[PDB]
């Protein structure tokens, strides 16, 4: 299990060259056998730099560090992350890592080697696209894009479609605000007919996601505000039951929900469905300005239908019960608590619901992501190295900022947006793993403090780097007029006062003289592929299991949690019988009578951990997060009241993203 990883790392080493620069030459020199077309697999510019510096570069690589990958982490590396020559891997992990670092840092060889070390030791990681394409010809290094529908017209709709198509091709995830498109049955002046509405146009988007699928199908998340008249239909179209023309199951679904709707639901008032043609401008305002405008149309009776707000609500909950979706975002908090509110109202988040960025017809938002491994900063004295964490966080910020400049953009609107506001999104993995390492259960008061200190540190480290860059490079163009320019920082907009761990007075004074380089910095994302690679538990998120199991070609694996295992082995209580005992407990200790009630607390599973405390923790770290978090909700046995109970708590806590996916048993 641990051994098979050693073998597979060694075989690979046996079947690839050892010299980094010589591997780079082979990739660059690659020739299409069918064709004779010289089809370089790294950019020439990267290779020149490598060859000009081959002694430092080749020498700096430490191939011991290939052996840090666990088995399935490695297999995944070999399947998608290591460049192949005619179906044979050419690249060692270390080789790809060096490629990524030279690819980001170019001629600054010091900066490159620091990054290689940091990466190769697994202090952090860049997201998959940037691992895939750094050091490569016309390299698309960004994970996600967000789009506001261009125009409420066929010219507009198919223009956006082409953008989504081009972004899909280049490996971008998409989030799209569709709320301006006019409702089913609304009048069309120039042809004197009526709109077929949202469903039939989303059907075209759905086929486009299927068609442009380079190996998972294209991923588009569609954003609807609940005042729009097609809402009930929009909740139907994910479901596995019903008419084909009424469905779009390859798409993803999210609600961009105003405060006003939530208040109507709890007070049990009436909700007014509208058409954006009839009642324009609702998505371009938020909070009180929205509510005044929403009320205005309502007093005029420009209202296509009215319903019990509690009727919509039930429609949403059954969707989540059946489908796991839609995602729950609160437009008012997102807008209220944004360093970008400077630029206008923000109409959607992205595919994974952690990114909150402005878009318009001239602007497709982007975000480059990397993630810090939180387990990494636990000392052997069970101390947490906040100083180090901020050390590494500052590197990441600079890297991500370098990415903005060298990225190749699939559409010009995205280039403009990204160099205008220079947002980035740093996230995390192994938040659970850190806790176990510090001997804190997830729900303990110590974990709840740690949680805040970690995210205070990262946000502190981040701003501090961004600040230095504004020193060297200057502020981003739209810095002036922003909350941060006005001395307001993210915790201030949540009305929180930081722990005394870091001196914000200093920083708020550094930022006042120089400004910052990046409009936004922090956004915990899902990390599904990158956490499996590095063997850390997903982003935030309690441990799912003490046991991970997998049927492979040569039978099965049953990998007990490494953190648990070292501890039972130590407190000499480990047995092979306990392995099969756990499986019956579906991942859980708690039942096994032979195990310490101290350990049992520490390795409690996700299905056995308070979702309220989860929400409370998101909210507490949320105050140190510029953007949002891809927060799943685990409720084994859902019902109407539970989900309702959960959503309102999330909302009242002031979460920008109340729920990402709903997971059940
Ligand atoms: C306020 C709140 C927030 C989020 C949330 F998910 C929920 C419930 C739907 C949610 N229901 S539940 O998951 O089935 C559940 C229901 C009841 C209990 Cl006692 C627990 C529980 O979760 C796991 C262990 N605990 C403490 C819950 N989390 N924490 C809690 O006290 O209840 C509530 C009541
Ligand atoms: C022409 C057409 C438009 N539509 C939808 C797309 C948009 O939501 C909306 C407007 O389409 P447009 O292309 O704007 O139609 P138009 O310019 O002729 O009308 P207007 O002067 O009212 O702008 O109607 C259909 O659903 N089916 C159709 O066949
Ligand atoms: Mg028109």
């Amino acid at each position: 299990a641990i051994l098979a990883a050693r073998i597979a790392v060694s075989n690979l080493h046996k079947e690839t060259k050892k010299v980094f620069s010589d591997v780079m030459e082979d990739l660059y020199n690659y020739i299409n056998p069918h064709n004779g077309k010289h089809s370089p697999m790294v950019a020439k510019s990267t290779l020149d730099i490598v060859l000009a510096n081959k002694d430092r570069l080749n020498s700096a690589i430490i191939y011991d560090r290939d052996f840090s990958y666990n088995y399935f982490g490695f297999k995944t590396l070999e399947r998608s992350y290591l460049l192949k020559i005619n179906g044979k891997v050419a690249e060692r992990p270390q080789h790809m890592l060096m490629r990524v670092s030279v690819g980001i840092h170019k001629e600054d060889i010091d900066a490159a080697i620091e990054t290689y070390n940091l990466l190769s030791e697994r202090w952090f990681t860049h997201a998959s696209p940037t691992l895939f394409n750094a050091g490569t010809n016309r390299p698309q290094l960004s994970s996600c894009f967000l789009l506001s529908m261009k125009d409420d017209s066929i010219e507009g709709i198919y223009d956006t479609l082409k953008q989504c198509a081009l972004i899909s091709k280049s490996a971008g995830g998409i989030g799209v605000a569709v709320s301006c498109i006019r409702a089913t049955g609304s009048y069309i002046a120039g042809t004197n007919g009526n709109s077929n509405g949202l469903v039939p146009m989303l059907r075209v988007y759905n086929n486009t996601a299927r068609y442009v699928d380079q190996k998972r199908p294209g991923a588009f998340a569609i954003y609807l505000e609940p005042w729009h008249l097609d809402i009930f239909e929009f909740l139907d179209l994910k479901k596995n039951t019903g008419k084909e023309e009424q469905r779009a199951r390859d798409l993803f679904f999210a609600l961009w929900i105003p405060d006003l709707f939530m208040k109507r639901v709890e007070t049990n008032q009436d909700w007014s469905l509208m058409c954006p043609n009839e009642c324009p401008g609702l998505d371009e305002v938020w909070g009180e300005e929205f509510e005044k405008l929403y009320a205005s149309y309502e007093k005029q009776g420009r209202v296509r239908k009215v319903v019990k707000a509690q009727q919509l609500w039930y429609a949403i909950i059954e969707s989540q019960t059946e489908t796991g979706t839609p995602y729950m975002l609160y437009k008012d908090s997102c807008n209220r608590k944004s360093n970008q509110q400077n630029l206008g109202t923000i109409k959607c988040s992205n595919l994974c619901t952690e990114i909150v960025e402005y878009t318009s017809k001239d602007e497709v938002a982007v975000c480059n992501l990397a993630s810090l491994a939180l387990n990494m900063y636990v000392t052997s004295e069970h101390t947490y190295d906040f100083k180090k964490l901020a050390e590494v966080t500052k590197v990441v910020v600079r890297n991500l900022n370098k990415i903005i400049d060298i990225n190749y953009y699939p559409v010009p609107e995205a280039c403009l947006s990204n160099k205008r506001h220079r947002p980035i999104g740093i996230g995390v993995q192994g938040l659970a793993d850190a806790f176990i390492l510090m001997r804190y259960p997830f729900e303990s008061a110590e974990a709840q403090l740690l949680n805040k200190q970690i995210f205070e540190t990262i946000y502190y480290g981040a701003l501090e780097a961004s600040c230095d860059l504004a020193k060297e490079q200057g502020p981003y163009e739209t810095y002036e007029g922003s909350p941060v320019s006005k001395g307001i920082l993210q915790y201030d907009m949540w009305n929180v006062t930081p722990t005394d761990l870091w001196d914000w007075k200093v920083l708020k004074e550094k930022i006042a003289k120089y400004g910052i380089r990046n409009s936004l910095l922090i956004a915990p994302m899902p990390t599904a592929s990158t956490a499996q690679i590095l063997g850390n538990n997903e982003s935030i998120e309690p441990y799912t299991s003490n046991i991970y199991t997998r049927r492979v070609l040569s039978g099965e694996f049953q990998i007990v949690n490494p953190h648990l295992l070292k501890d039972l082995t130590e407190r000499g209580l480990w047995h092979e019988e306990m392995k099969n005992q756990i499986i019956a407990c579906n991942g859980s200790i708690q039942s096994i009578p032979e195990i310490p009630d101290d350990l049992k607390q520490l390795y409690k599973t996700v299905w056995e951990i308070s979702q309220k405390t989860v929400l409370k923790m998101a909210a507490e770290r949320g105050a140190f997060i510029d953007q949002s978090q891809s927060l799943n909700i685990h409720i084994a046995e859902p019902n109407y009241g539970k989900l309702t109970s959960m959503h309102f708590y999330g909302w009242k806590q002031g979460l920008k993203t109340g729920m990402y996916y709903l997971r059940t048993r």
